[PDB]
């Protein structure tokens, strides 16, 4: 039962005490009961705003002390502290302080301490959108140092904002460390409804034409929220299901549109270093504007696909509903074949894997997604399978050469990079082979096609690659038995082609 404990639970408790980190006192240090009633009064609406902000920071500063937090929570003051701050959303300065306070507090498990109201507050602070500067920076710097100390989290001062700290709070509340309590509560009490609605607002603003500031705010507004939605769906089928159902699949509908806008926007803000943009209208690759918007577009993309992966991984209504969105399957394919050439070299690996992974999810069981993909057409115009075989072969060479360059250096650390690029080109070739193999085993017709565009019609170039890939996967330990087994089966199948 709930009172019962296994060895792991007790081992943690005992290890937590013996080798410290938490140097705590259970004793009613009444100095706390003093400090605390003095601070609580500084938080009230009846107080000038700057006095409140400083009272919050001072309270957050004391909360870097595990013993203080413990006494704050043991007296049941947390819900009360945040009730007093429940008007924070109406003031941007106090909103930053309030978000910072709960982030620090969320180092611990707040199952018993946060109430619905305080949870709704933090969601409001996450939805928030936008004179006393030189000591707001001193406050921001103070917050940054607290974040490092309490969470081992290093943030740039440019990221000590309300949107960031509210996001980090919601990620911290729904991490592995936190458990599942708040993943559950965010759903059951309407929290996820509001985060999705916010994603829709932001994504609808990309569809219009807007200036740098408004564009970055739209994108960052979506990402911020998408990352919380990604978090709450990790190992949580309920939340995946809820987000697929909510408002006629609003999240997926908005996500698909967003991904498409992003595909277009990213061309507009090229940061590729091996590129030469013709247009004088397009920002140069080294401008502040370009690395500010372009990075914002990329980050939003990674967030969109992350959510879509979680919704389509095991859930087939998710895959069905996601595949039905006009142009998504096409956009996903473009994320692999086209988008990367408008990104810094370092970022191309991640996007290719994500796009390929999403395609695999969509195509695994959905016949109609399968059909839509094989009949798709793309650039280098050609059919999808043909393009995917090309990507494989292209990347399979890029790899065996990138290893030659680094096999030369070891004898005759530019090799490190060349080795890193070797691995990357292999994994991309691998996922491409895995996708093609998937399409093949679901229909022999596709086998004929891949054979046509395969040198000699010899599938061994794919199967040999997948064997090494499966072996590499078990080095990462990222995939479990079923995953490993089904990859093996794909190798078997292709081996008989």
């Amino acid at each position: 039962g709930p009172l019962g404990s296994g060895r792991p639970e007790l081992y943690t408790v005992v290890q937590h005490v013996k080798h410290f980190n938490d140097v705590v006192e259970f004793g009613e240090n009444q100095e706390f009961t003093d400090d605390i009633e003095y601070l609580l009064s500084g938080l009230k609406s009846t107080q000038p705003l700057n006095t409140r902000c400083l009272s919050v920071i001072s309270l957050a500063t004391k909360c870097a002390m595990p013993s203080f937090r413990m006494h704050l929570r043991a007296h049941g003051m947390v819900a009360m502290v945040f009730k007093t701050l429940d008007d924070s959303q109406h003031h941007q300065n106090l909103s930053l302080c309030t978000a910072a306070l709960m982030y620090i507090l969320s180092r611990d498990r707040l199952n018993m301490d946060l109430d619905r109201a305080s949870l709704d507050l933090m969601i409001r602070l996450l939805e928030l959108e936008q004179l006393n500067e030189k000591d707001m920076n001193k406050i921001k710097e103070k917050i940054r140092r607290l974040c490092e100390t309490v969470h081992n989290k290093h943030l740039d001062l440019e990221n000590i904002t309300t949107g960031h700290l509210a996001m980090e709070t919601l990620l911290s509340l729904t991490s592995k460390r936190a458990g599942d309590w708040f993943k559950e509560e965010l759903r059951l009490l309407g929290g996820l409804d509001h985060i999705v609605d916010k994603v829709k607002e932001c994504v609808d603003h990309l569809s219009r034409d807007e200036d740098e500031e408004k564009l970055v705010a739209s994108l960052w507004g979506a990402e911020r929220c998408l990352r919380v939605l990604e978090s709450v769906t990790v190992h949580n089928p309920e939340n995946q299901s809820y987000l697929i159902a909510y408002k006629d699949s609003q999240l997926i509908v908005s996500s698909a549109k967003a991904l498409q806008h992003c595909e277009e926007l990213i061309q507009q803000y090229n940061r590729a270093e091996d590129s030469i943009c013709l247009a004088d209208s397009k920002p140069l690759p080294h401008q502040n504007v370009t690395n500010h918007v372009g990075k914002a577009v990329e980050d939003c993309m990674r967030a969109i696909i992350g959510v879509l992966l979680n919704l389509t991984n095991d859930n087939e209504w998710g895959s069905t509903k996601t595949g039905e969105q006009d142009g998504l399957i096409g956009t996903a394919l473009n994320c692999v074949l086209q988008v990367p050439k408008y990104l810094p070299q370092e970022q191309r690996f991640d996007i290719r894997v994500l796009g390929l992974g999403l395609l695999i999810n969509l195509v695994e069981y959905s016949a109609r997604n399968r059909h839509c993909l094989v009949n798709m057409e793309t650039s280098c115009q050609v059919h999808a399978v043909q393009a995917l075989v090309q990507l494989f072969l292209e990347r399979e060479r890029a790899a065996q050469l990138a290893e030659s360059k680094t096999d030369e250096l070891i004898k005759d650390n530019k090799a490190l990079q060349h080795a890193g690029k070797h691995m990357e080109d292999c994994i991309v070739a691998s996922y491409t082979a895995l996708l093609l193999g998937c399409l093949c085993q679901e229909s022999p017709i596709n086998v004929t096609t891949v054979r046509e565009y395969l040198p000699e019609g010899d599938f061994s170039i794919m199967t040999e690659m997948l064997k090494k890939f499966l072996s590499f996967m078990n080095l990462t330990c990222a995939v479990g038995t079923t995953g490993q087994k089904s990859i093996s089966r794909v190798i078997e199948y292709l081996e008989h082609c």
